[PDB]
DNA sequence: GCCAACGTTGGC
DNA sequence: GCCAACGTTGGC
């Protein structure tokens, strides 16, 4: 399920999932989806397509909270 | 040719 | 040793 993300602008989304095979089996990763619903896999890649909308410095990709 | 899913590793 | 970030690939 794709939860809210408020610390980024609305229509924003973050989504966990847990990998279900393999040696990796077991971890997860997070995902993020624009309003229009573009797949993020990582901070760098939000930031290229955010730029001065937001400070991400401060953003955990993980959690999607702004931790200082 | 695409891409979801897992593998992989450099930087800490 | 962990994991953020991105590379590889089997299935379509």
């Amino acid at each position: 399920k794709r939860m809210d993300c408020p610390a980024l602008p609305p229509g924003w989304k973050k989504e966990e999932v847990i990998r279900k095979s393999g040696l990796s089996a077991g971890k997860s990763d997070v995902y993020y989806f624009s309003p229009s619903g573009k797949k993020f896999k990582s901070k760098p890649q939000l930031a290229r397509y955010l730029g001065n909308t937001v400070d991400l410095s401060s953003f955990d990709f993980r959690t999607g909270k702004m931790m200082p």
